[PDB]
């Protein structure tokens, strides 16, 4: 109808719900499940649908040997139905390629997939299903994008890219779209020294997004978009509450202008809710592997080196596989204000269960909810086991 | 549109047609069939299907071991086209969890699953396919609802909900809800002393709901509720003739106010249409076990404590196995009344038929006829020994 | 929108082209497709599909064994995509039972089923999806009807039903429904002395219904509906070119208000276009057996006693099983004339082909052209051997 | 709505971008993927769709046995959504045949298959998904078409069709379509020798198809066509660089109106974009067999008979087998030009990989950009020893 604008403010996060669960890994055992990796959640103005890139097999299929690989001419980003597993007669291909970002813009849907050889990739921009602008590599080293939604502002959706090294300084842009056409582009700007993969949301007129430093730091690089003025800023979040993976223990004091420094060239795509005292932060709770998922409310977290945690909720137990993870909210929900969530990817397989051939994940997701509701914890569900 | 009104009395009951049956087992023993339990019927204004808790894996699949347990993380209320089987491609999850109840009030459909351990489960009520209301668990003790259908009238949804004990007094609460916001909740009141999922249908502005009495109950327990008054009484069906499993034989007079003693702590989800002479009782044909169904037509059951059967019809024979039935009715369909509907659910695998090591279910549906119907029997149709 | 009304006659037919098959069994051998027999082809305003009685079980799977039977509690009458195969997927449940009827009024569709043992069977109908009329047995043995697409005028769709013995006189009846409800049924009049199975089309407010006399006649029955007056007529076609199966040779002079003699107690639903010059004949190829299919030009074939053949076309080699056949018609095609259709069923399996357990079948249809098409032969395609 | 009228002239192509792949036989390996081969891209004004023409089997399923064949009554035009494989139970059948096209000219679609045997086939015209028209064979010899989607103008859809000898003259005809009847039909005229599988798109209100020669040509046929007047001329690509295959090696000086000589009785279905110095010509890299694939940018090739390309993109490398490939463009795309797509068929198994007793094959689809983009290569995928 309209393009969409962020005019609420995120409601008030006492606890998290659940949301979606697909169960993929467990169905697949015995169905037409694609093998999947760096899924995503994404809402249009009539449906919030499960999105992540397909490796062009499913689980139980010959060809999931291998899938522990990034990037292959066999992948795409794909969507599917709200809880139902990724099958191949139910997913959407929406693009090609290895590195993706979609959202709505209250009319109509962009979504972006990058493909190519690491040293010759680019990025296609879609808008309304048909291609529309292209992007080649600028630094000519796996040009990168957010691996979640993008967010949407009058016909303004912003995105974070990155192009060249992973364990050096590399070139991060903000490219500003409207209908898939370029309105602008900035360089990176701001005390973040490093990002990669996104994870952006909207409220009153501004996009926040938590990412990842993957060259230094443990605590999130958090860049602020205004999405009219279509300019930007960024810095780490302030708390001591590490919630990169690998990562050191917990400090008293963070860092806020600097990577928070014990890790190196490492890290996994992260997200966070910065508002005030109402600021949650998702992390591993594994300080050594994407293993468990918990919630902890850090009042002030961005700007306050010292914040520690008042509440929390564990989502996975530390003795269960997680992985990615990352905000999206239906901007198109009734009520006065935008309620936070998230999704964390469930990852089974290589590296760390080696007994099978393939990597794939199912997902889990959770909003927010102003009640103070009991936890329960959700695991992946599958048994290695009944695969081999 | 607008919001439904019951506006319409009950069709008169003659006898019972066909309406679906899934035949899910049979189908299932060689396609991707997903392991249920729970089901249902619910329409709204332009589609009527089957729901159910899906168990997350196919019956073929190994991980259908362990199926027989009830609440687990891998549960999703899902639905999918009348008469179809639920499997892996054609069903839609409508929320996470292990219990649940939905229906639509004309506008658009409610639906509510609870999900979390024993001692800290919660409720999310959806509405027009979003979250919108949490219920945190009240009495620490397994929060759960219906299993079928709520029923509308003028945009309000009474639900009746069930925390605590299982085998003592337990804390159920009847939820108005309209548009997934709560606008009143009661504590049970009456003469029912114990009340588990509520099977309603609503005629002429009133919604009555034939539940179960887990704890001491051989009769079922009633509930009518005002939906406009947002009030509710409660009793037992008087009728000798005993509706619950296990049950004691029938005696020559029953019990209004009070459960019909015989048999403690178990039961099963059952219904019933009460309509003066126009009442009919659906039952298992065993007294011991979940294993045959019938409707009897047992005119003021609900008031007259010696009534007995005036005519009858055999829904599933008593060397086949059944399990949980509900009522439901097509509020849209055309003509001057309701046609009463309801659902057995033919249970197979555990705990009865253990060389499998899952337990699902198919289903069968009828509604009424004004006409007096030749019979037939219906069974699952499926051979364990093909599963072996 | 408004009802349909036969308002146009026949196109001229000079040859019959390819207009659907979907290789059923073949694609079968390795996926999901439901075992079926009975099937046809039904258009609504905006599609034409395939429809069939499904035997609740996929080929491959073990409940495949014993689908030689004609009525279980486990079929249904199912419609799917024009050309595709019945899948467990793909495939809508219009009704359960073992024999039906469907047809498009130009408003909404109602579909017939007859569910019950064979001594207290009973017909549903649905019409706009929903159960609105039920009619019970009259003779007490196998209520039958069509087993393929109805035809409406002016919202009034015309039914033939048989209740009795299939090896002597039995009570055939003519109902006239509108919106699902019964108008008007008569008794069957004329000289046609047993009726099953009729193949209806309409064209200039006539309906014209070519059946099979399964006591006696190797000529087939026809019953010539007026369905404003609503009132019928009956006789046979008096064409000695015989189309009923098994049946004595070809004779010379036929028969027109008798049964031709030589086979008794046995038949196959088949079907005709009578029009004048314009008239055309299907028939299996084979006296004795469901094998091969031929369309035969036979001017005047209803009403001329020594009416032979002058021109024709093979739909299926003496080489190939077919079976079943019937008529259908897009009514609502662009054009001044109604293009006449059909459909030959082509069994595969029991009692013919024995090596495996099951009974299915696969379809092929054509309609016809105003050129004179060089002719193909169109088989199922499957190799028995490759199911054993 | 209203018909489209091709008021754009081509965009500038620079580079090619990624738009579609399927990996369908990776996909095939473990699910209910149909085998086809003869595949094509073709979009409605809100869809754009991959297209084939099916076997009637899967890869896996035993009946894939003996694909390798091009004819057989079990074929039929297939349509699934963008980049999804065709699966049994995702693909739409729009005809049964061997040869076929299909196009939208804005209101509906038109599509044509011809079936039969090798002296007696036909061709039906669908049109809004009825059939419309049938032509009879005129050469009696294999009539056969483009093998991908035809171009509209104004509601006139002009399609080629060739009846006769592979391997000498033979009658070729252009046959001008409204709402699927006939307008008008011509005999090829110009200097083309020989005219099978036509590649057409539409820029400026002209119609240009680059074809294949198989008698004698290794240079490409070309046909452009006025679809107002409803005439057109025929030539030959007059480049020295050869785009057919089998070729000899590529000349210094083309042919403009003859065959260029060195293979005969043979060749590939080929296309090109032929717009003055905004030619870009497709071709297997082999000049021996159907393996890599490659776009030069050849500026004039159609009247320049020494031109040698300026630029160019590797689609597939010479290490993976290629195949059919095909124009198609999106006209109803919002700009101000139409922009260049094609795709390559990438067949797996017979004749070349013979250790499979099947054939089929796999899509990859381009399109242009403005941009000049790095290059992938695109290979099918799929490890045929898996198969084994
Ligand atoms: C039914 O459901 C309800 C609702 O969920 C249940 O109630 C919830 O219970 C939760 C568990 O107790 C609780 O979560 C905790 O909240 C704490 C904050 O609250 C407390 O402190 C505040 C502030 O003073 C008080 O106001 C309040 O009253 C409480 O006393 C958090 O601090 C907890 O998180 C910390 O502990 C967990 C382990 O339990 C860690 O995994 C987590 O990372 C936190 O601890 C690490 O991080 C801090 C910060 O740096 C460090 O100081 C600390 O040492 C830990 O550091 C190590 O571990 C990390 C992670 O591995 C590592 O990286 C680091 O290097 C170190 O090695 C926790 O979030 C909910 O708030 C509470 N909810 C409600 C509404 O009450 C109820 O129990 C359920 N009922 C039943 C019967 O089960
Ligand atoms: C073609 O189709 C038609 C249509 O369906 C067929 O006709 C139907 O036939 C049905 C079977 O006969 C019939 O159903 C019965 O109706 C009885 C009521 O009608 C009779 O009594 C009335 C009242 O006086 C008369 O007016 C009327 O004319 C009849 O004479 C019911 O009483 C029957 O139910 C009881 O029996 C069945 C076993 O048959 C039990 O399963 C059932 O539970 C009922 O009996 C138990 O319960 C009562 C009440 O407490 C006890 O008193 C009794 O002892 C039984 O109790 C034991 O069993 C229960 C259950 O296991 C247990 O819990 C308890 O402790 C005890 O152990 C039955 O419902 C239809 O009405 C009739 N329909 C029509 C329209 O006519 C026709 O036959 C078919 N044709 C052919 C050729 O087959
Ligand atoms: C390319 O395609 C075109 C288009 O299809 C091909 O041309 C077609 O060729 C067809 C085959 O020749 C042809 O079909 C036949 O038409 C005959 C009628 O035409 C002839 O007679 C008329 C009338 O005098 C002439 O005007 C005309 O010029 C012709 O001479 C039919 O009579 C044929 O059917 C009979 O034969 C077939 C066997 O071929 C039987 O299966 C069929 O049942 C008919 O014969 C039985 O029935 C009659 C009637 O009672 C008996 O008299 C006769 O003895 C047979 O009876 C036995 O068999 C039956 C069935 O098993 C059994 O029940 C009974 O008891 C007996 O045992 C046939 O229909 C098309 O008309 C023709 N089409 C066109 C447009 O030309 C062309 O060939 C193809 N090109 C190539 C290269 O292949
Ligand atoms: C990142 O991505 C970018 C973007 O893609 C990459 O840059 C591209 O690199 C491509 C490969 O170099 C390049 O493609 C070539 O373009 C040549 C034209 O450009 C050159 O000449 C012009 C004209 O003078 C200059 O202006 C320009 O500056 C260049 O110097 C083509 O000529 C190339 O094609 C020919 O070679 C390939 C093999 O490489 C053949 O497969 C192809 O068929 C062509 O050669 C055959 O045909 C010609 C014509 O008859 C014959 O003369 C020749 O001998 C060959 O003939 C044999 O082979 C054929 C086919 O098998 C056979 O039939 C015949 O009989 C003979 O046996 C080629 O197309 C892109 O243009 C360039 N793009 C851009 C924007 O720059 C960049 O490299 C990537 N980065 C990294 C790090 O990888
Ligand atoms: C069910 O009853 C309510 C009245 O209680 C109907 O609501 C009125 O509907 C009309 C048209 O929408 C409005 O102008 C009134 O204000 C509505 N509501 C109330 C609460 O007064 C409703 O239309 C009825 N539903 C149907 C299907 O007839
Ligand atoms: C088929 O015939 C009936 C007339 O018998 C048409 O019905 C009339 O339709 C118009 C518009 O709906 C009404 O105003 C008349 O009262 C209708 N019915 C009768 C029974 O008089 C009907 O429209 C015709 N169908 C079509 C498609 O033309
Ligand atoms: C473009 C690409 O391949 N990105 C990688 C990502 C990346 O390698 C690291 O961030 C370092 O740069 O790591 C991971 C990862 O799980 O750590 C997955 C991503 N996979 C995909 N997006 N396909
Ligand atoms: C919430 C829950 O687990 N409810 C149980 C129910 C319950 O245990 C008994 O009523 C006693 O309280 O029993 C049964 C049952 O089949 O008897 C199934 C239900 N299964 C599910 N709804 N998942
Ligand atoms: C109602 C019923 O079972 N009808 C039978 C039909 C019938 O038995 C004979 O016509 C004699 O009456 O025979 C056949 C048949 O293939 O000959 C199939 C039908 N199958 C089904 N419609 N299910
Ligand atoms: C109608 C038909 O069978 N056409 C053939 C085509 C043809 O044989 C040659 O062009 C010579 O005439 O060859 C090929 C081929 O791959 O070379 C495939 C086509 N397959 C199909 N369209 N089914
Ligand atoms: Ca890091
Ligand atoms: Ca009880
Ligand atoms: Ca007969
Ligand atoms: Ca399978
Ligand atoms: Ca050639």
């Amino acid at each position: 109808r309209d393009f969409n604008n962020l005019t609420k403010g995120l409601c008030t996060i006492n606890s998290w719900h659940i949301y979606g669960k697909d169960n993929a890994v467990r169905i697949g055992e015995d169905s037409d499940v694609l093998v999947t990796r760096e899924p995503y959640v994404s809402c249009d103005p009539d449906e919030c649908r499960f999105y992540a890139l397909s490796q062009g097999t499913t689980i139980r299929g010959k060809h999931s040997n291998g899938t522990i690989h990034d990037r292959s001419q066999y992948r795409a980003l794909i969507s599917w139905p709200l809880s139902s597993p990724p099958t191949v007669y139910n997913s959407r291909v929406e693009c090609i390629g290895w590195s993706s970002t979609s959202c709505h813009d209250g009319k109509t849907r962009m979504s972006i997939c990058i493909s190519g050889p690491n040293n010759n990739a680019s990025a296609v921009i879609w808008y309304n299903r048909r291609p529309v602008t292209e992007i080649n590599t600028w630094a000519r080293n796996i040009l990168r994008t957010q691996e979640s939604e993008c967010v949407c502002h009058n016909g303004v959706c912003p995105v974070v890219f990155t192009d060249g090294s992973a364990t050096g300084p590399a070139e991060t842009r903000i490219y500003y779209f409207k209908e898939g056409k370029i309105l602008k582009w900035e360089p990176l700007a701001g005390t973040a020294k490093h990002i990669e993969e996104c994870s952006c949301y909207g409220e009153r007129a501004e996009i926040t997004c938590t990412c990842k430093d993957n060259w230094q730091g443990s605590n999130r690089p958090v860049i602020r978009i205004d999405p009219v003025a279509m300019t930007h800023t960024s810095q780490y979040i302030c708390s001591p509450v590490l919630t990169d993976n690998p990562r050191p223990n917990d400090p008293t004091v963070g860092k806020c202008n600097d990577p928070y420094p014990g890790n190196n060239n490492n890290g996994v795509k992260g997200f966070s809710y910065l508002d005030g005292v109402n600021t949650w932060l998702g992390r591993t709770i594994s300080i050594a592997s994407r293993s468990g998922y918990e919630m902890l409310k850090v009042p002030n977290a961005l700007t306050d080196d010292k914040s520690k945690p008042t509440q929390g909720q564990t989502i996975v137990l530390n003795t269960d596989w997680s992985g990615y993870s990352g905000s999206f909210m239906d901007y198109w929900a009734e009520g006065e204000c935008y309620r936070a969530c998230f999704y964390v990817e469930l990852i089974r397989g290589r590296p760390k269960e080696d007994k099978v051939w393939w990597t794939s994940n199912s997902i889990v997701s959770m909003c927010s909810s102003t009640e103070f509701l009991g936890q329960w914890d959700w695991p992946d569900g599958a048994k290695i086991e009944y695969f081999l």
